[PDB]
């Protein structure tokens, strides 16, 4: 029993982190076989953050200019490239404790692992979700360029975020390991902002199968919906539409409780409409929508 | 920017989980030199349930009837004992993989993180506190036993907690690393239950700090209040006593932010007397007491 926002163990990544330094800006890389990957960011100097050319500050930088240190071990750099928001510094020495992994980009609405990292020592592990605005409501200080996030199926992680930025609303963004942003967000100085963001319906039923699980059903009720009556409600609230293959996703943890997807949709609109009357479920007092269906299975019955 | 329930990383202990096998019952261990520690309950039979007598049940056991694996490798059990509620097997192999530790007790409202295992895999990460009553509000399926909680400071493990039961409320009981339980607890069958709690009002206090430091400031007010008058408040509402220790431990982040520990006291007597008026405090509708004053200036600039 229980639940709690629960990260994967971070001993597989732990050991793949490094410092790169490159003039007076240190930040985190992430050293995979003989390559660290970083943010490109690290070539900037605070006077070029308006708008930088990136592709003519690379070219101005030799291998001697990136001190790579993986604890107190120097790693030469012999040779470098960019790949849009990242760099990739080819380093003479493959790291041994390489974990298998891949690179794949996430959805909004699914959740990962952050190792935070500063100097190249991590120093705390946390539950993330990637908003539908494409930010992710992180914790990072001065520093934490380049940590990553990731999720582990088996052996294999799956590196899904490096960190870049925070944007005036204290909330985060980044790029895949390919350097992609997330979401309309760009490494240079400009006003950009979160855009309006929603909470993540699919989630939300996720996690009151979660409290039902785990013996929290006083939020329930005998009646059901329909989907497109539902999804009125929704709207209203400012909640993501709910779509026959979220309601089919759900099917496993519905099947456990015996309660319909569309049944748990009349106990959401409810809670809605009325909110909780004092009452919390699995020690919240908010609808919880940074859970999804698979986090609920990974950790309940 | 951003305030999480944030782990340490796992790696450092990761390295130390074993799956111990004794009849048909297999749970989790912990091997640190030539030593593994695990919950003597892998001794018991679900028949021995109800009254064992574990100086009795051990005394008929053989190295040979002890199977410990550390991964795919097989340690080699050439000694046994019990020490309080756990039982200490020594290895023909010490881990190569030890980190620096110490066995420490904690203390009700400190907090710890939880590597969550299952067959000597581990499957996730998380914090958790020390309840008034000696209970954690754990994560933990059939299988858990053994799984350790620990805080880490620079290099060395401090390991607290290893992990023994589910109590009827679905909170969890477990022992220091010396065998000796956490609260008035045993592992014996019995109608045991968890006592009465009490809100951890120190904790709280660094939570609303960590919101000031955040940008959330409604909450605060002019008023000030005596230490004397907020503990009647504190007794009302079930809130732990505040003490002068607590106010000087408090020191710094009331000198980082500005606001005397007994201004965000009268907040907090606000708070409870009135609630949130449908406001939040990062990102909770609730008033969180699993922080730490240490947590927050962990977390925070
Ligand atoms: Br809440």
């Amino acid at each position: 029993s229980g639940f709690r926002k629960m990260a994967f163990p971070s001993g597989k990544v732990e050991g793949c982190m490094v410092q790169v330094t490159c003039g007076t800006t240190t930040l985190n890389g992430l050293w995979l076989d003989d390559v660290v990957y970083c943010p490109r960011h690290v070539i900037c100097t605070s006077e070029d953050m308006l708008n930088p050319n990136y592709e003519d500050l690379l070219i101005r930088k030799s291998n001697h200019n990136f001190l790579v240190q993986a604890g107190n071990v120097q790693l030469r750099v012999i040779g470098h490239s960019m790949q849009n928001c990242v760099l990739k510094l080819k380093v003479d020495t493959a790291n041994p404790k390489t974990p298998k992994y891949k690179f794949v980009r996430i959805q909004p609405g699914q959740t990962f692992s952050v190792l935070a990292c500063y100097n190249g020592s991590p120093s705390g592990v946390y539950q993330c979700a990637m908003r539908p605005n494409f930010t992710i409501k992180g914790s990072f200080l001065n520093g934490s360029c380049g940590s990553v996030g990731f999720n582990i199926d088996y052996d294999c992680v799956s590196f899904c975020y490096m960190h870049h930025m925070e944007l005036p609303t204290g909330v985060h963004a980044g790029t895949d390991l390919e350097g992609n942003f997330y979401g309309p967000f760009v490494d240079r100085q400009t006003a950009q902002a979160a855009g309006t963001d929603t909470t993540i319906t699919v989630n939300v039923l996720a996690w009151l199968y979660a409290a039902v699980i785990n013996g929290d059903r006083w939020f329930l009720n005998r009646f059901t919906t329909t989907l497109n009556d539902f999804n009125l409600v929704a709207m209203k609230y400012n909640y993501e539409p709910l779509t026959q293959d979220h309601v089919d996703i759900l099917g496993p943890l519905s099947a456990q409780t015996g309660i319909a997807v569309l049944d748990m949709c009349a106990s959401l609109k409810e809670l809605l409409q009325n909110g909780m009357n004092g009452r919390t479920i699995l020690g919240s007092a908010l609808l919880e929508d940074e859970f999804t269906p698979f986090d609920v299975v990974r950790q309940c019955s």
